[PDB]
């Protein structure tokens, strides 16, 4: 309880980083879209960072009912995170969802 509200304003913190962000500048809706994708990325069990890990993948694939490979997951956010990472961050996660590339976790979310 207390581990997801004080997760949450950290999420708020970012979103108001990127509110004041002149990349998103162009944005219409720009504080709705924050919101949802805080609520989407809340949804999921986050590692002890406060990270989409291979466990909060998991996780998620199996309540959504689509199957992933062990594999699988690994590329879906090193797609993500242009490899850099092991771990989708949230500023990862808003630019995925915002950018125009295309992911399989993005088109997964929907
Ligand atoms: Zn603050």
């Amino acid at each position: 309880g207390i581990l997801k509200a004080r997760q949450e304003r950290r999420l708020a913190e970012i979103n108001r980083e990127f509110l004041c962000d002149q990349k998103y500048s162009d944005e219409e809706n720009l504080p709705e879209k924050l919101t949802a994708f805080k609520e989407k990325y809340m949804e999921f069990d986050l590692n002890n960072e406060g990270e989409i890990d291979l466990m909060s993948l998991k996780r998620m694939m199996e309540k959504l009912g689509v199957p992933k490979t062990h594999l699988e997951m690994k590329k879906m956010i090193s797609e993500v995170t242009g490899g850099v990472s092991d771990t989708i961050s949230y500023r990862d996660f808003v630019n995925m969802m915002l950018g125009k590339r295309s992911a399989v976790l993005k088109l997964v979310m929907m």
